[PDB]
């Protein structure tokens, strides 16, 4: 449940948010496999309701109507093809499992659904599963509105409707079994694990009873007896009634404190500074490393009013975002997920983006293909952060240094910091408003190394900055505060 089941030596996954299955299959072969990525988190592959007010938002995909594999990302054949092809080049697929609820209680009855299934939300009828009224928690929720009125009461949080979504009676074996049958179909197809959506809104015990029904992973790609990787979405920034430790028995948990705090530090808000990161990880009150799934932003909080609020760093804030993603990927804490986004027209009204609903790039509702430019960037308003040099090389950095201890920390008492990973990697940051120019101990063997932030090692040369390390492990690092990327990283595989 805790082991990611990636190929040996691969240490991150990427959220290819709202990508079509055919484009993910191609990306696995032409890019993710060759560049050392461990796997992909995909958008929910099961049938959802069609929302027309507003027009096809991203979040319609968190409103299930059946477990048929039929969505705007593609159909069941295309999903299978993607899983097979990705696994065949060593890139695992992790599914976003939406299991707490079905669609909105206020939605109209009919067949406005991604595969044409019928449903009647008002009467709690979902004949394509099938579910009926007694498979929901309406009788169990004690609030007058039927919704969550206080997050201080763990019963309401779990038994009542999250933003009006019909809440499944997860205590019942019939419901646990219908969900297990869906997840087991995906496992047998070749999926490696699951994100469990909205885990805060289910009882840890109910989740566990579903997980105990799951198959071992498919032996065409995994060793016999392998269990699916499980990571649960629980938002707990501390001082809440529900704690992320309640879920540790089932698998890993999203550590949302990580991006919220790192965002604040890198922006230098609330008196925070990078020198405080010396004891990052458990030292900051975070969950144990072997239970954590970490990330700078996710698909919800990149829109600026989720967990972390305005502190969250995203691709819109590109320069600081790269700094935060770089720090994350170099630091040993947690298992890392990299975000991959699309661009939308932000429209702020009272510090609130009123266009935060906008769905992926589309022609009249049909998701646009991911086009690849000659310079390796993406077209059609797909951002492709995972293709940015600074991000892809730090993904490789994490592979190269896997297993090596945190070492050789240095700071200037303010916002210049450095550290290494054993004798295989070293990274240096300048987030201060003045020049960094210092000779630091790197822990690496003497030689000339390419900086993998400003360039690449190509043949026997570097395309960006070169760092000469003395026989005693020291090197000079010079970084201006006006550098495009105010950080440098070198590792064992970037040595000439
Ligand atoms: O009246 C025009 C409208 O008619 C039809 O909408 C149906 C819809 O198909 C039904 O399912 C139902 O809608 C329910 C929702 O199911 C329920 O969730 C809730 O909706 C709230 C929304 O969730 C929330 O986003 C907000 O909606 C805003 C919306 O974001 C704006 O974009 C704007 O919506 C306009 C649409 O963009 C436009 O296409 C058209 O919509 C048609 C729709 O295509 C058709 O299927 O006009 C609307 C209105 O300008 O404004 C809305 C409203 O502020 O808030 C809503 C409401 O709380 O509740 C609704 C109502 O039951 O019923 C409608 C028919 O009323
Ligand atoms: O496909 C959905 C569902 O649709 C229909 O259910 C209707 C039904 O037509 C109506 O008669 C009425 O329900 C009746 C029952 O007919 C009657 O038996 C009794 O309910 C009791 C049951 O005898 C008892 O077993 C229990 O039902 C369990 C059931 O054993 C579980 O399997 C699970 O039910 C699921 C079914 O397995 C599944 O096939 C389908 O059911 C059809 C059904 O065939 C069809 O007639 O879905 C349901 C869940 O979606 O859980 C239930 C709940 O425990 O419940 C009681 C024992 O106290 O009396 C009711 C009168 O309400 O209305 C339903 C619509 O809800
Ligand atoms: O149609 C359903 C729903 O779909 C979409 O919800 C998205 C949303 O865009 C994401 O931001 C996220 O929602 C998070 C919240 O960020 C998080 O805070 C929490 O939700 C709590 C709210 O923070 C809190 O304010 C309160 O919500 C009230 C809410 O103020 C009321 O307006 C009412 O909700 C209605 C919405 O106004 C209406 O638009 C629609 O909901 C959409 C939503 O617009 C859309 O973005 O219908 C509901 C009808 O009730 O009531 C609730 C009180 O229940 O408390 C909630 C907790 O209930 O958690 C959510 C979940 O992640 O993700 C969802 C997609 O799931
Ligand atoms: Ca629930
Ligand atoms: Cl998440």
């Amino acid at each position: 449940q805790y082991a990611p089941q990636t190929q040996s030596g691969r240490t991150s996954i990427v959220h290819l948010f709202e990508w079509r299955w055919v484009d993910i299959a191609l990306e696995c072969e032409r890019y993710l496999g060759p560049k050392g990525f461990g796997g992909v988190q995909v958008s929910p592959p099961n049938e959802n309701i069609v929302v027309t007010n507003p027009s096809r938002p991203w979040w319609e995909r968190y409103q299930p109507v059946s477990y048929k594999l039929c969505t705007r990302s593609g159909n069941e054949n295309e999903f299978r093809d993607m899983v097979t092809r990705c696994n065949n080049v060593g890139v695992r697929i992790y599914v976003d499992a939406v299991i707490n609820h079905m669609c909105g209680s206020g939605a109209a009855a009919g067949t406005g659904t991604t595969c044409g299934s019928y449903c009647n939300p008002g009467n709690r009828e979902f004949p394509a599963v099938p579910y009926s009224a007694w498979d929901f928690n309406d009788g169990k929720c004690k609030t007058a509105s039927g919704g969550i009125e206080s997050y201080n009461d763990p019963y309401q949080v779990r038994d009542c409707q999250l933003v009006g979504l019909l809440d499944l009676a997860l205590e019942k074996d019939y419901v646990r079994s219908m969900i297990a049958d869906y997840l087991n179909k995906l496992i047998d197809i070749g999926v490696a694990g699951f994100r469990i959506d909205a885990s805060k809104h289910m009882w840890p015990g109910d989740i566990k009873a579903v997980l105990d029904k799951l198959h071992n992973l498919n032996t065409n790609w995994f060793p016999a007896g392998s269990r699916p990787f499980i990571f649960q979405e629980v938002i707990d920034l501390g001082g809440e009634a529900i704690q992320s430790s309640e879920y540790f028995g089932n698998g890993r948990v999203t550590e949302f404190k990580y991006g919220a705090k790192l965002g604040t530090v890198v922006r230098k808000w609330s008196g925070e500074k990078m020198s405080y990161l010396k004891n990052w990880g458990e030292g900051w009150g975070f969950m144990p490393s072997d239970r954590a799934l970490v990330f700078v932003d996710n698909h919800d909080n990149q829109r600026g009013h989720g967990a972390g609020g305005a502190s969250i760093l995203t691709f819109w804030d590109a320069r600081l975002y790269k700094v935060a993603v770089g720090f994350m990927l170099a630091h040993p804490y947690g298992f890392t997920r990299v975000m991959s986004s699309y661009r939308w027209a932000r429209n702020f009204v009272n510090g609130q983006d009123v266009n935060d609903w906008i769905g992926p790039p589309n022609n009249n509702g049909v998701i646009k293909e991911v086009t690849i430019n000659a310079d390796t960037t993406c077209g059609n308003d797909w951002v492709c952060e995972h293709r940015w040099r600074q991000i892809r090389n730090m993904v490789w950095f994490r592979n190269v240094v896997d297993g090596q201890p945190f070492a050789n920390w240095w700071d200037n008492g303010s916002n210049q910091v450095a550290f290494g990973r054993g004798n295989r990697g070293f990274i240096v940051f300048n987030n201060d408003d003045w020049q960094l120019s210092s000779t630091l101990q790197t822990g690496l063997p003497g030689g000339t190394y390419c900086d993998v932030i400003s360039g690449d090692k190509v043949g026997n040369s570097c395309t960006g900055i070169k760092v000469y390390v003395s026989s005693d492990g020291t090197a000079q690092f010079s970084i201006s505060n006006s550098a495009e990327d105010p950080f440098i990283a070198i590792h064992a595989e970037s040595k000439l």
